[PDB]
C-alpha cells in the first residue's frame, strides 16, 4: 500500500498544478483586466511546464511499472494504475524533435489563422495548415493505429473511436436526417419573433440561476459568472464553476446556455472527491461529457414536458414578450431547424451535418486523399450539397472554427457523440425510471439527476465510453436512439 500511496501523492500534486492552471484560466475568461493578460499567459506557461515535467518523470514512470505487477489492488486501484501507466507511456512515443515541431507549427498557425480571418481570405491560413496537417501524419505514423491513420487521432480525444465505427454512425446521419430536412423545410414557417424582443438582462439572470437550483447544482459548490463563451471548469469536485452570456435581444441564447453548462457541472460535481487526480476521478471522455450537456440541453430543456412546467413560470417572469404566446407556439419556435452556414449557430438536426462535413475533410487530410490546397473550394463543396447552403466567404467556411489552428485533429466527432449518446441514455431512462416523465413534467428533475449520479457521474474513467453505454442501456451506440427522439419531436406534429 505504500507503493499505491506514492502514485496517489504524485498524482495529486500534478492535479493541484493543473487545477491552479484552471483557475487562472477561470480568471483570464472572467476577471482578468485587459494590461495583464501578457504576464497571466506567462504563468499559465511556466505552471504548464511545471505539471508536465512532474507527468514524465522518469520516477512516476518506475512506480507505475511496478505497480503493474501488484496483483494485490482492488479492480479501482488496478484501473487506475492501467489508465495512467497508458497516459504516461503516450508522451513517452514522440521525439522531441516532433514535440518541437508540433509546438513551433501550432504557434505559426494561431498567428495565419487570425490574420487569414481578418483577411477573409482561406489562402492565408493555407501554407500554416498544410504544415499542420504533415506534422500530424507524422503523428500518427508515431502514435500507431490499425486501419487509417486518422484513427490515431480520433482515439487521441475519443478513447476507442475508429474511422469504421464514425463511417457507419455518419452513413446513417446522411441517409436518415436528409429525409428528415427534406420533411421539415415543407413544415408551414412558425412564429418566433417573439425570441428576440427584448428580455431584461437581471431577469434572465436570475432564470438561469434559478433552472441551474433546480437541475441540482451545488452553489455552494461552484457559481456562475459571466464570459464571451460559456463554459464549466472544474477546480476539484466541490468547486465547479460555470459562465453564460446574455443577449438582451434574444431569449434562445443564454437560458440554453446555461442549461448545457448545468449538464457538464453536475457531472464534475458527482465525480468522487477521493478519486482526485486519478483516472476514477475525472470525467470518462469528451464525448460523455458532451452526451451530459446535451441531455440536460436539448432531450430536457427542449422537450414539451420540461415546457409544460416551466413555460408559465417564464411567462410570469416576461408577460410583456410571451404573455400572448402559447405553449406550444414556445415550443415549436425553441425547436426551429434551419440548414445553416455556422456550426456553433446551428440547430440539434443540421448541427451532425457540419461535423460529419470536418470528419471527412479531416479524414482526407490525414489519409492523403484530401490536399489542403483550395480546401476553401472542398469545404464550400461539401456545404453546398449536404446542407444546402451556398458559403459566401471564408469566415462563414473553412475558417470559422480555432480547432484546426491549435492541431485538434480527431476532436470533432465528439460533439455528435455526446448528442447521440445523450439521446440513448435519455430514453434509456425513461425506460429504466419509472415516473420520470411525470417527474420532469411537474419539475421535479431529481429522479434524473439520481440516475445519473448512479450509473454515470461516480464511474470517471473506469468505463470506456462503449463499456458504460453497454453497461446502462444494454447496447453499444446506436444513432436509432438519437433518430426515434428527433423523428418523434419533428415529423408527428
Amino acid at each position: 500500500a505504500e507503493q499505491y500511496a506514492a502514485y496517489k501523492q504524485k498524482m495529486q500534486k500534478i492535479a493541484d498544478v493543473r487545477n491552479a492552471i484552471a483557475v487562472l484560466g477561470w480568471d483570464q475568461e472572467t476577471y482578468l483586466p485587459e494590461k495583464g493578460a501578457g504576464f497571466r499567459g506567462q504563468q499559465i506557461t511556466t505552471l504548464s511546464t511545471i505539471a508536465h515535467e512532474l507527468f514524465t518523470a522518469p520516477e512516476l514512470g518506475s512506480l507505475l511499472h511496478e505497480l503493474h505487477h501488484h496483483p494485490e489492488l482492488d479492480a479501482v486501484q488496478q484501473k487506475n494504475i492501467a489508465l495512467s501507466l497508458e497516459d504516461y507511456d503516450k508522451n513517452k512515443k514522440y521525439p522531441a524533435s516532433l514535440v518541437a515541431e508540433i509546438s513551433e507549427a501550432t504557434n505559426q498557425a494561431y498567428h495565419a489563422w487570425i490574420k487569414a480571418r481578418k483577411a477573409n481570405d482561406y489562402q492565408v491560413f493555407e501554407p500554416a495548415l498544410a504544415r499542420m496537417v504533415e506534422l500530424k501524419r507524422k503523428e500518427t505514423t508515431v502514435l500507431g493505429y490499425e486501419d487509417h491513420p486518422y484513427n490515431a487521432l480520433l482515439n487521441e480525444y475519443e478513447k476507442g473511436a475508429n474511422v469504421d465505427m464514425l463511417d457507419t454512425i455518419f452513413t446513417e446521419v446522411k441517409t436518415a436526417l436528409s429525409p428528415l430536412l427534406d420533411d421539415i423545410a415543407k413544415q408551414t414557417p412558425a412564429r418566433r419573433d417573439f425570441l428576440h424582443l427584448h428580455f431584461d438582462r437581471d431577469k434572465q439572470w436570475q432564470l438561469g440561476i434559478d433552472l441551474l437550483r433546480q437541475m441540482g447544482y451545488d452553489m455552494s459548490a461552484g457559481r456562475q459568472d459571466i464570459s464571451e463563451h460559456p463554459f464549466t471548469t472544474s477546480f476539484n469536485p466541490l468547486d465547479v464553476r460555470v459562465t453564460t452570456r446574455i443577449d438582451e435581444n434574444d431569449f434562445s441564447n443564454m437560458t440554453w446556455s446555461c442549461i448545457h453548462e448545468g449538464g457538464h457541472a453536475l457531472y464534475e460535481q458527482g465525480l468522487p472527491t477521493e478519486q482526485y487526480g486519478l483516472p476514477c476521478g475525472e470525467a470518462a471522455s469528451l464525448g460523455i461529457h458532451e452526451s451530459q450537456s446535451r441531455l440536460w440541453e436539448n432531450n430536457v430543456g427542449r422537450s414539451l414536458n420540461f415546457w409544460k412546467f416551466q413555460y408559465p413560470r417564464i411567462q410570469a417572469l416576461f408577460p410583456e414578450q410571451l404573455g400572448n404566446v402559447s405553449l406550444q407556439e414556445f415550443y415549436k419556435a425553441i425547436n426551429h431547424v434551419q440548414p445553416s452556414l455556422i456550426r456553433t449557430e446551428a440547430d440539434e438536426i443540421t448541427y451532425h451535418f457540419h461535423i460529419m462535413i470536418r470528419y471527412e475533410i479531416e479524414k482526407g487530410l490525414i489519409d492523403g486523399s484530401i490536399s489542403t490546397k483550395d480546401l476553401n473550394k472542398t469545404w464550400n463543396d461539401y456545404y453546398r450539397q449536404y446542407l444546402h447552403v451556398e458559403v459566401p466567404n471564408d469566415t462563414q467556411g473553412v475558417l470559422q472554427d480555432i480547432h484546426w489552428s491549435h492541431g485538434s485533429f480527431g476532436y470533432f466527432p465528439t460533439y455528435s457523440l455526446g448528442s447521440f449518446y445523450a439521446a440513448q441514455f435519455f430514453t434509456t431512462a425513461q425506460k429504466q425510471v419509472p415516473d420520470l416523465d411525470v417527474s420532469i413534467a411537474s419539475g421535479n428533475y431529481q429522479p434524473l439527476l439520481e440516475w445519473l449520479r448512479n450509473n454515470i457521474h461516480p464511474f470517471g474513467r473506469f468505463y470506456t465510453s462503449n463499456e458504460l453505454c453497454q453497461k446502462i442501456t444494454g447496447n453499444p451506440l446506436q444513432f436509432s436512439y438519437f433518430l426515434d427522439y428527433a423523428a418523434g419531436k419533428f415529423l408527428r406534429g
